């Protein structure tokens, strides 16, 4: 199999999944699942197309769009859309692969998929966004359907891009129906949908850590790091504040921001809202340390990640970008005595960091061990609300926020309980060394998907 | 624009909308909305086709069928169907335009549009109706869809025509689904649905007047006028009786029917039910004035309208046909002391009448002024119930009558408190000066549609 | 019947057809055909849509697109496309109605239809043309098909617009097929076509007049008037030069251009080539009269037509625009002793002129009478070549130019034979009195179409 | 563009095309064409899918299918299919890219595309072939159409695989039509075709050299090298024998097969037939060298190519595999006094070899210069008949072999002889110094495609 190209991110994710599976006795109990892994690892269908649009000057611009459809065993190809200049087939395959197991664990019936483009929304006027969206939905409308492929929003895709895409879809298909996720309330939208899109990952990470703390000596009184800024990180900080915790070293893509009094101070909600405003307007948080709000409060580090200089923290919430944690970051955290590491994104830690965390966890026979949480167990939320919006659009009736939040509570509890149950079945917990709940989540997702495919005849 | 033909009804409606918009400072606060007016004014798609059918003598008959799809920004092209010998493109365009704005003010997602035909259902046996319906749905099935266009019932289209049309649709598409509105209970029907439509229109008219009276000195005591007979007129009379009002001048198409004792007498529900029976039977109200009860209760005037010979009434409910209230009728009503004029139809008042009402409202400051209520704020109801029927059919699960009525209550309160709220808010009137309902309703409906189109990318 | 709008051009054409039919004894031999006229006169399907595009400044522009599918009894809805600011439903219905019988006479399959838009190609840059074409084909693609509707080129639609429309069609349908006529030779074009579009019309007019000259006293030596210019009049003059005739006066949109010496002078092909260059360049012929070669040979008239001052002419070829001949200009022609009037366009003469010509023809017992030829008998040729292009596209084999020209010669000869046959058969003249071409062509076209519809089951 | 993955073969082909374009004054005459290259280089649509099938043991195998649709400006996506264990996205993109320009030069209306799979037909029984074909056509059927995508045969795809694919296509679509190339005579096949593919490739590669001889000192008396065997190289040798040439180093994949007396002796026409027999039998050329007929005639070299040990040959026909000629082999040919070299495949020579040939060509002022021929003008030929297919299928009428050969003769003239004409016209030669036929063919193909895409509206 030497002909296949080199996709680093997807290869890393797949290798980690396979290693986690081989670690347990799953293949000793059910050796038939070895071929199910070989079938899942090949996407059902990927479509790459050329998008030719026009900028304001009247020149001709050629981008390319993608639509990866990894798996539709559990349900339709409902995925997302990511307009980022770094998007290629490798990262889209990685994100779809993670989507499969996130949707499996959450208990909802959805498939694993993800689309996007190399479009750079930074520095494009509204007209350019509309033109690219119209071209993109012209070249994509064949390969999606209301119950075939349902894209959504992500990095680079907001209400504006979603509106333009839906307008062109309605123009082309001549069929107003629910075929993408993110519409406004005026045209088949959902309540909680923007708040859920910006808050589901937050809810999941906070609740996941509160559950991993074993219900004693909770968030309160423990220093927390929130790498990255905007969408997830801001509300993650807000909820850890509401739970009695203190935001210590929230950062951005460009640089870091650490409170000088890391033990008797924190980022206030007003400051976090200020960063939210800055990130909506595409401004680095380094502008805030110029003002007296941060100048006497937070120290800006240029091109530094908070992990190395946390200052003896105990909770870490990496939510910036893939591979934002390495082995040396792990060493910094253990020197800091960090005992709860939980990603806020997908593959937020390097494989070396995972090995370091697992080794340290096995070293300490007790509650003093570090515990690592996968990104699949965390995050979620937004997928659930997208499914809820799909159900609303199919039923032609809009619900209220209370109903949607009740369904979200049920889904998140169900996901937590499914992970915990599979931890009981396969992670096989016992007092002493803490179990690897990463292994639990991986085993749960894989086994659910594999059984569903075996029933349907995708393998045998 | 010299090539553009002359459509008097649609031209009048559009002219009134534009004049109402320019009257307010809406185009001064958001001058960008001037182009949104140009985009809305053109229907998305108009389809005219030839319907060739056969009568009971084996003679070829040729009619025309239309399907105006005015706007689908807020949702699918759910409309209606009107089989009347006067249906041309102008009337259908005007009704579709009013549909767009009524659905905007409602808060439901449905889109504007309306179809029909030049078929004359009067004096055609059931065989002819079936043959025309089969030909009509043969030539229409391509353009409508299970979601694309969802027609409904209206003048000339009762349950019988709906049954025949749905039978032919099922035969052609070979897919039983919810594609048109008005189906019976046995197959994909809604509770009360046609009765619900008529009753909801009536509801809207009465409650709109009731809270245009500011909740003091209600229908009770104030004489009421109802022009026309059937559905809207008949139940308007019934509900104003239920509210303690006094029906005075129940009319029809050919002539009028006014109680002799306008003050100390009314219309009993039995006689109104008699009108209902004779109107379903294609009769005239002149037959009842021959009978003793009407002979001792009312006097018949031939080819006369109730307004000039009603007897100093305070509220009026035009519900017969468009342009049934001219300037001279306005003078008759103001001499009659009418202080609340509200139509139960579309453009029920001639332009001169609107000008007279607006002048009277402006000059006579205080609560002692006439108030003109738009037809868009009134009527409604039936659109909401049709949307409920569509939701039921999509979900494949029939609801209960109480559930449908509760959801209808919520929808009517939304739309209707919205009408009153926009009247007292977007008009932003002076104290004592009566909030112009027409201005508020027009502005609200427009602004909603315009924003929904702007985000979707129909203009910029 | 009062609800129908007023469409002057279509009404005039239909009235002329009906009056020609009632003139003969056709309805006495086959009174059954009286009900075929009612069915034919209603188009099968008319589709109007809104086209929203963007100009260079970045402003939203709104136009209307149309697609009249008048009849498909003989074959598919193959028609044309006319982008002109004067296009409305009436003119398109008239052109489709004439297309029906023109395609009937030619002996080929195609049906009668015609599309277009309110677009004004004058003064729009290349980018504007491309943007409008993309929007137009976005909103039109559903209604046409590879066989259903096959548009073509006409006034305002050149090879450029055809290229843009075909580029967008292939993008939407994702199927390269022959769905419109007029493409370049590289992507499934036709030989004997880019010039043949008007050259066929030219051939038809001149050969029709030559066959109306009864095989003596030919073109040579007879003054010819050719009103208008562009793609028809120019090559009509060229062919009448090849036949020995002398061009006398060719007009334009704004005025006329008449040679001083109507007897011993003519129009050289070089000057006509210059006219062609200016007309492609969207200039005016008023500017050439400054140049000496035109200054001492032609004179320019502002807002004047050649008819009333050519002087003692004998052949007339009105090929400028509809209704370009009146009764008074007809009387001017009779003052000139003209004995052969034949249109080069559709409805090139007013009804009053037709009455005058018919009266003059009936007055003179012999060969010394004026003869008026219908526009349906003339023109043609281009339709035949477009049908040949469709055949080539379906077969996926580009024929040689000689083969296409041979097939076109066969088709035109067959059409001439059918026209002359019906002129001598159903007009059925006496010796000396000429076989009226209008009656013959009208009767033949109507009879063929009616028989096809009767057999196919469009009327009983 | 750092995100764009590394595809060596396609990158090499694109770099060579761009370097050829920059070399001439194409971008000084038409600088607008610089932006067309950025648009052609991105495929219109690439589809990768998972093929899950079953072998004889009852296990589950997972392969990948592809379908690259590089361009559709000149015509539909008619391409090919190659089932080879080395097929990945890079190889398919490169082959489609070459297909675009080969179809451009051929004058026919065909698009650039190519599909295939990682399937290894070597060592799979008939049942395995059928099962994989059925799975492949199940997963591919929705992405192709009779006039959308038309695959064909290639390496690894023969009449058997084509039969199975067409059997499954008809079963799924339920519409017997011509949607792939290679069908047998009994079901919509073409005459000549099973020969015509390889036979036409041979025709091209050989008369391209025959016309590069300038019509003096022809094939006769000149040693010809033939790298590889099967389909093409065998008939290339056969007809160079027919033309009077002497095959001297006819080879295969694993090793070389060179006659001892490379000057006076030559390959037997029957000997090449024996090679064909064992290559269809899936054997090696070494086992023939074991037999006396080859033992006393040819020397077998294991893992060696003819080029280094040609023996002062003068004609080279590399037709084995991509990059089968390097710079050192080029220098061996120059030491051999080789003067005419033409590839029989796609990029039969490395870029270094191309530089060597170009330098040697420029060094010699006269007929002594070496001339290098592109694989686009050569090879091809079979594509002519492959497009001279599906036309009988759409017409439902088969043609006799003589008609197909006459059309093929016309196409080979208008492609190949006109390709030498293009080398004589746009390479803008002069007496003595040989022009660059590679440059001419590349520029002609690119300019044709670019103009077609420009008018279609793909760029501007």
């Amino acid at each position: 199999m030497s002909n296949l190209p080199v996709e680093p991110e997807f290869e890393q994710a797949y290798k980690e999944l396979a290693s986690t599976l081989e670690n347990s006795t799953l293949f000793q109990k059910n050796p038939e699942y070895r071929k199910a892994l070989a079938v899942v690892s090949v996407p059902e269908r990927v479509i790459q197309f050329r998008v030719v649009w026009e900028n304001d000057k009247g020149e001709v611009q050629v981008n390319r769009g993608f639509r990866v459809q990894f798996n539709s065993a559990l349900g339709p190809y409902k995925g997302g859309l990511r307009f980022h200049p770094s998007v290629n087939l490798s990262i889209l395959k990685f994100l779809g692969f993670e989507q499969i197991f996130k949707n499996a664990l959450t208990g909802l019936n959805m498939g694993g998929g993800k689309g996007g483009s190399d479009f750079d929304p930074k520095g494009k006027s509204d007209s350019e966004i509309r033109r690219f969206c119209v071209a993109f939905m012209t070249e994509l409308c064949r390969h999606i359907g209301a119950d075939t492929d349902v894209p959504a929003g992500d990095i680079g895709v907001t209400g504006r891009e979603i509106g333009y895409l839906f307008g062109q879809y309605r123009k082309l298909r001549n069929s107003w129906e629910g075929v993408l996720t993110g519409k406004g309330g005026s045209w088949g939208g959902s309540l909680i949908r923007p708040e859920a899109t910006g808050y589901g990952v937050v809810y999941y990470v906070e609740h996941m850590i509160a559950h991993a703390t074993n219900g004693a000596e909770s968030f309160a009184g423990k220093r927390v790091a929130i790498s990255g800024s905007g969408n997830v990180a801001q509300y993650a900080a807000l909820k850890v504040i509401e739970l009695g915790g203190r935001v210590v070293s929230l950062s951005d893509s460009q640089g870091s921001l650490i409170v000088k009094d890391t033990a008797k101070d924190s980022f206030t909600p007003a400051e976090i809202d200020a960063i939210a405003a800055l990130k909506v307007d595409r401004k680095q948080i380094a502008e805030l340390v110029t003002d007296a709000a941060f100048a006497d409060k937070f120290t800006y580090l240029p091109g530094q990640r908070p992990w190395v200089h946390v200052g003896a923290v105990d909770v870490a919430l990496p939510s910036a970008t893939q591979n934002e944690v390495s082995g040396e970051e792990a060493q910094a955290l253990i020197a800091a005595g960090c005992k709860f590491i939980a990603e806020g994104s997908n593959m937020g830690c390097t494989q070396a960091a995972i090995d370091a965390f697992e080794a340290h966890r096995e070293a300490n026979k007790g509650a003093a061990a570090i515990w690592y949480a996968p990104g699949k167990a965390a995050n979620a939320g937004g997928v659930a609300v997208s499914g809820l919006e799909m159900a609303q659009n199919s039923a032609r009736l809009s619900w209220t926020a209370e109903e949607v939040d009740a369904r979200l509570k049920d889904i998140m509890k169900s996901c937590f309980q499914n992970g915990l149950d599979t931890a009981k079945e396969y992670a096989t917990p016992a007092d002493g060394i803490l179990p690897s709940l990463v292994t639990g989540s991986n085993i749960a997702g894989f086994t659910k998907v594999a059984a569903a495919m075996k029933d349907q005849g995708d393998w045998w």
